[PDB]
RNA sequence: GUGUUCAAAGCAGGCCCGAGCCGCCUGGAUACCGCAGCUAGGAAUAAUGGAAUAGGACCGCGGUUCUAUUUUGUUGGUUUU
């Protein structure tokens, strides 16, 4: 919910020929929805097939939110 | 510098764009160096220098003499400045 990938410090990485960029996810009250779902999120921002969309990350910030 | 939610701390960090901004962006300072040395300014202060039965400055020079090598085209010879 609210989720809004914000693709901070976009990288166009030419040299191992993808797109590298750091996921900001906000949230009402219950922080990280599931990685595949912003996998799936953001290939629908990019139209690129997630499972090429190899993520990591995903800390939950305290008090929900982001 | 830096909101680690304060903090112990870290070296961080910050954005806009919907997510084609295909990105933009701060940064990660400065302080310290036993000595010995080095460096170069000072020359007080503390030591420190000389002319004494004369020495120091002036090409004062003098006469002697050693020898160093440039030119005499060159070398060789000697000769000198």
């Amino acid at each position: 919910d609210t989720v809004t990938i914000r693709t901070r410090k976009f990288m166009t990485n030419r040299l191992l020929q993808r797109k590298q960029m750091v996921i900001d996810v906000l949230h009402p009250g219950k922080a990280t929805v599931p990685k595949t779902e912003i996998q799936e999120k953001l290939a629908k921002m990019y139209k690129t097939t997630p499972d090429v969309i190899f993520v990591f990350g995903f800390r939950t910030h305290f008090g929900g939110g982001k």
